[PDB]
């Protein structure tokens, strides 16, 4: 098309062998390219997206089958390796003299060596997409790319000490790829190890072990979604008897599993709740409750069916109270609150880039727009999505794209943000396009909502 | 007049060798005098406009003529001598048994020995005044006042270490006469000597060496507006920018000059500024920028004409949406926001008449009222002149006239406020004979704006 | 010599036309040069001095030359020019194709447009310095040479409106050329300034205007010694007589002339003082007194006959009783103590580099051992400038001679430290022949002591 988005995100586009792979992270003139000349899985979605919805799918097939390709590739630091299932967090085009080849990070040579467990449950997440837009079925189901979903979800449902069906991870994850306290058991991964395994539950055939697989999937999903929807869920309700909890309860039959003192609780997350509202909260652990908003994990939730209908609505319904707070200036507030002062020092380890209100610390990303815009459709709240695009489109093209916004409300533009990043442009661009046909959102959402009040089913 | 704020000016008249002088700073019975009963160069400035626009313009010509003697007297402490044309701070009447002489203070009596850097730039002003409102073009002209405007452009324009055009000085340099962080290259200090610069421009005489400080002071008026306007300038634009500026630039091309560092921006100013909204910092020196809006400064700007049309228009839209913050229950603040807690002790040095939202630490002072007025005329927004006179005319009277007011909307009388204070009685005044006549603001102000977008002109 | 520092210093020699005219600031492989490729003039003063001991005096010579040269460059910045005896910060060798030239950064280059107030008085010292060292007695008497002292003179003795004596500066004038609390009237550059204008009386020729200005120099350096030893001494008795001071005292007869109120003197300097030991306050202004110890300041002090015999004894019986703050593990700590937490936020900034006990922030400087060690030996102290040496020697070689220590007791090297520092490796060498030929501190000290009980002479 002729718009300026549609222009930058083609001249965005990786080219390998004379074939479009992917796109970069973003295009900044006066800052070195460094690690943002890369092509990075997670960034890669919303890119995808505007190309599945323009009818080129050539693209998305060509990185769905580089990056199951690099999957393959030797992965070792210090003479460790990672399970095989492990996709990478990046991957650009280097030549030598003579020819081309793909050159991956797969947190080998990640800034703190961080893991990029979210890419592997994208990568399953945007196959399916793949397949629901185009129709093409025979992709998912070829042998090689059956073989790399099982090593994926090898490593998914790996064995743990842990009495919780969570994945457990280290700090910086996912989308959060520094360290921000989202240690641990984050919403955002739970929610999209749900959700790539509802995706794992369609695109798998029952033939061979398959069938094997299926099975743990099914009992998995089952677990996952009991254990998110009843621990991790937040509301007036929950929160008067979280707060009435007595410490240090043992055995099965108890109230306070995780032995949460009340007296932790913030004082902000009592006022902040509407009364019909309520989200489910970033984290939780032994002794461990992460009452921060996620935006990212809560989105996500409504679209992946986790969230129960009424769930998703009253999620909305906070997201429409606190407009200011989680839209403001820019949408969408990554998380919220900010940490700040001491707590900051503490949980970031004095890192600069996370100051409060700034980045991973409560900054506003364009990104998360098509999230948001999708989960607004989805749930018959179409005037949201319309101011929330409206808001973002007043500024970004006059600020150049940039990677994300600070302060309370988004008023500054990121304070180390690139400029012209590829998944603000897209996340406007696939917002708009949700918005203008509100049956892709299909592709990336589930039709019904897979959850109960049991353990199991 | 019958008025009782006339009859209290008139009492406080100051005679010497039977003839009006000035006018003392206080009338308060209870407490003791102290240096109260002196006259004060600044704060006689609003008493003088009273008498000019009253006709009554012999005190104000006493006034000029022995502030000239009183400068060619020899001032010295410790047997240093400072430049000889400082201006003192205050004077009084001492007489032995037999007759009455002239005593001043230019710093060498005062507390924490702070230097009248001001008090030679409002004589200037003063006596611009003097001419304009009466037509009196023989005081002006004569041989000592020559030498004494010549002397005073002495000092201010005297040779600096530093790059900045600016004048430096010390804490406590003006109004704010006690240590409140406004050393170095204070607002005040700078839009004073700007405006100082601009009446010297009229009121100098060609002859002998007159055209050789034409020329200096010409070249120094391009240079300092380009600077003040250039580096002290706020809104959200600008915000933006120094949010995102590089640390440690260096070299002569570069755009943090100053070596700000963005964390350093307090939390408070991004969300105070409306859309439209901008004002002057308080001060710049080297790795520093201080964000305080001082009002003194900033509404001066706009008189001086050292404030574009535009840049005044975004002062004024400031008061508009910050009035509670500004004027409150009594105009005007004297500086926002007040330091508070461990930033007080620090930088005030534990100063138990600043603390927070107290004097100059965020005060409220009524004299500010016919800055604030003849600013909102000069500007067309005479609602907001209304307003502001409503409200001090609502209490002034039955609270006795206080010097200044406490709180962060001035709800309080300043803890330790004189009662029947002589510019807050003149202040008023003056605002209110603005009100009858806006003409009478030409005589403080300039109605064309002597700058450019460079440093010449 | 054949030493490793002799070498080192070597090839850091600058060369201009064929003549040897500076020294680089460091010779760091690994870093960028950026500023540090320059010679700065403070750096020098040491390189030159062991170059004055070796008999090698051209480079010495030629530099005193070239920066001569320079005083009479054009210097400008938004068309704002500093007096013209302004001396610069740096200067590098500069080529075109096939021309040499000398590009100097008298503060319009510099980080944060900090002014170089100190090099132009380490220039007048160095000349002397030169001159005893070699007996060249044309040099200093050539008809450039005294125009050029004469414009550093006409700046330093400018007239001010202040009361005080001393040289206002803004922060970051000196040898800490950062912002770190140190603008108003730092001890530094008072001390600099006295045994600058000691070197002018000696240096001066009485023929045409020199007569003048040795009596200007002649009236000020006796307020000035009266003025810092009356009001910047620190020792146990002058501290319990400051803690009685009343507050906002008034007038001329009276005991807290600049208003310091006893609840803000810090805790821990009356404990860190011995019985018999005392100090130099590091500044002082209006309602301030900055408590700090500043190491160059007070052993400069002493070499620059400021000090009395029983002034100097005290300061170095405090280095005794302190050694462990003061020297530690490398000499000579800059400052004591660190600002810490919220302190070190407000004064600096937030200045990463200067975070608590690191560069100007309380860290360790090599460097200052030529001061501690030429003052040890005036003082007949010996036994600790071997000691000092000691330690130096122990660790500067095997750390490839730091630009400076971190640390309460400089155990860290310094965390943005360079290595191969040209003034760490002279200053080692300075003080080593300082100690094989004490005679030598003549030529950076004073003999006589220049100081009076009164104000005059």
């Amino acid at each position: 098309r002729e718009t300026e988005s549609w222009k930058l995100l083609e001249s965005s586009i990786i080219y390998y062998e004379g074939n479009p792979i992917g796109t970069v992270a973003a295009q900044d003139p006066e800052l070195a390219a460094l690690n943002y000349d890369q092509c990075f899985l997670r960034d890669f979605v919303p890119s995808a997206f505007v190309f599945l919805m323009d009818g080129q799918t050539d693209i998305v097939r060509n990185f769905l089958i580089e990056t199951l390709t690099l999957q393959s590739h030797e992965k070792e630091m210090d003479c460790f390796q990672p399970g095989a299932g492990l996709m990478p967090a990046s991957f650009k085009v280097e030549s030598d003299g003579s020819k081309e080849y793909l050159v991956a990070d797969f947190g080998e040579k990640a800034i703190a060596r961080v893991p990029p467990v979210d890419s592997c449950m994208w990568w399953i997440l945007l196959l399916r997409a793949y397949e629901k837009a185009t129709g093409d079925l025979t992709l998912a189901r070829e042998p090689k790319f059956q073989a790399g979903i099982k090593l994926i979800l090898d490593l998914c449902l790996a064995h743990r000490f842990s009495m919780y069906p969570t994945m457990l991870v280290p700090d910086g994850a996912f989308m959060i790829d520094r360290r921000m306290g989202v240690y641990e058991h984050p919403l955002e991964i739970q929610v999209l190890f749900y959700a790539a395994l509802r995706a794992a539950r369609e695109l798998l055939l029952p033939d061979g072990d398959g069938e094997q697989y299926l099975n743990k999937v099914h009992g998995r999903l089952g677990a996952l979604q009991y254990h998110i929807r009843n621990y991790y869920w937040v509301d007036l309700k929950r929160l008067r008897e979280i707060y009435r909890y007595k410490g240090n309860e043992f055995g099965k039959e108890i109230a306070n599993k995780f032995n949460i003192f009340s007296q932790s609780i913030p004082d902000w997350v009592i006022e902040w709740l509407p009364e019909k509202g309520g989200y489910l909260a970033g984290n939780l652990g032994p002794g461990r409750m992460d009452f921060r908003f996620f935006a990212l994990g809560n989105l996500m939730a409504i679209l992946a069916g986790l969230a129960s209908e009424e769930e998703s609505q009253r999620i909305m319904n906070l997201f429409a109270h606190r407009w200011e707070d989680l839209i403001g200036y820019m949408p969408v507030k990554i998380c919220y609150p900010a940490l700040q002062g001491l707590e900051w020092q503490i949980v970031t380890g004095c890192d600069p880039k996370n100051i409060p209100w700034s980045y991973h610390n409560g900054g506003n990303w364009p990104v998360l727009l098509w999230l948001f815009t999708a989960a607004a459709l989805k749930t018959g709240k179409v005037e949201l999505a319309h101011e929330a695009i409206a808001i973002a489109e007043g500024r970004l093209s006059n600020d150049k794209f940039p990677e994300y916004y600070d302060g309370n409300n988004g008023r500054l533009i990121g304070k180390e943000a690139r400029i012209y990043q590829t998944w603000s442009i897209a996340g406007l661009l696939v917002a708009k396009q949700f918005l203008a046909n509100p049956d892709h959102v299909e592709f990336i959402s589930f039709p019904d909502t897979f959850i109960g009040p049991g353990c199991s089913l």
